[PDB]
């Protein structure tokens, strides 16, 4: 069936321990040597924390792992510890246990984030432009180290907008690339899922990361966040299906043989695909730019195979502007 473009073989390539993380053992640290200072929040998976390590007055982040099996922990932290060095990829520090209780952390570099629903209201044509060209980097670099995010939406997108730094956080999600694995669909936020998880479609690849690119890119041109809506995950394919069109929805189910769950029947409608310059009206036309719709429509395709890879992405035009400033 499906295979992945760029990338496919690349785990296949490597040294099993490469990507066999049930085998990997890694070296635990003191966590006593930080100082938590605050709570920044909590998912169901962990909770994180700024802190101070108080052998070297380092502020860092400290995610502290919730009871999962250890197979997951093993996953994130061998994920992180291939991603060593990425640009643009949350650079992990340590990971820490309690010596007393055991339980495991990972701890970050800090970032000093500006909360992604105001900035998403401030941003310039260039900002958006130079901030999706940061975010290429850092999925091209998974990618071509066999990583999935699988996670791909603005909270996961820590920007600190004084200093121009971002990172791609949170690889709890993360799985590695095989050629023909089957992945479970219950990944990424319902906003930023593509397609091929709302119609159970279990052979996807680094694409989806894209569609989940796609989802931002036109929450930041076209001032809509999130840009698809839906109020769970059928309608979450509905909100997506009246803008790129149900005839179309078709034909990619019918390329890739995906069998439809019977309860789209009665709620996604005849939807024509709609033209992307229906979403620019006077609050957004300054972010819009043929470039930039171009680039949206080859990434917001129902056909996972056939949207831009990472790589495509950056080598768009809409980022000339940011390849001459940083040359
Ligand atoms: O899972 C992960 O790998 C993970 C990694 C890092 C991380 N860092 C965070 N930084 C903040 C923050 C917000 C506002 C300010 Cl001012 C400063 C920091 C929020 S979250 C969170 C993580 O979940």
């Amino acid at each position: 069936g499906s295979r992945a473009r760029v990338y496919a073989e690349v785990n296949s390539l490597r040294s099993r321990e490469y990507w066999d993380y049930e085998a990997h053992v890694p070296s635990w640290g003191n966590q006593d040597d930080y100082q938590l200072v605050r709570k920044l929040g909590r998912g169901k998976y962990s909770e994180v924390f700024e802190a101070i390590n108080i052998t070297n007055n380092e502020r860092v982040v400290v995610k502290i792992l919730k009871p999962v099996k250890k197979k997951k922990i093993k996953r994130e932290v061998k994920i992180l510890e291939n991603l060593r060095g990425g640009t643009n990829i949350i650079k992990l520090i340590d990971t820490v246990k309690d010596p007393v209780s055991k339980t495991p952390a990972l701890v970050f570099e800090y970032i000093n984030n500006t909360d992604f629903k105001q900035l998403y209201q401030i941003l310039t044509d260039f900002d958006i432009r130079f901030y999706m060209y940061e975010l290429l980097k850092a999925l091209d670099y998974c990618h071509s180290k066999g990583i999935m995010h699988r996670d791909v939406k603005p909270h996961n997108v820590m920007i600190d907008h004084q200093q121009k730094k971002l990172r791609l956080i949170d690889w709890g999600l993360a799985e590695f690339y095989h050629p023909a694995q089957e992945y479970n669909v219950r990944v990424a936020s319902r906003y930023f899922k593509g397609p091929e998880l709302l119609v159970d479609y279990q052979m996807y690849d680094y694409s989806l990361d894209m569609w989940s690119l796609g989802c931002m890119l036109a929450s930041m041109i076209f001032r809509r966040e999130p840009f698809f809506h839906g109020q769970d995950n059928y309608d979450q394919l509905v909100r997506i299906a009246k803008v790129l069109g149900t005839e179309e929805l078709y034909g990619y189910l019918k390329k890739y043989h995906i069998d439809l769950d019977p309860h789209f029947n009665d709620i996604l409608g005849q939807h024509s695909r709609k033209r992307w310059e229906n979403f620019i009206h006077s609050e957004n036309r300054h972010l819009v730019s043929p470039e930039a719709l171009d680039l949206l429509d080859k990434l917001l395709r129902y056909d996972h195979q056939q949207r831009l890879t990472a790589k495509e992405a950056m080598e768009h035009p809409y980022f000339y502007p940011v390849v001459k400033e940083q040359s």
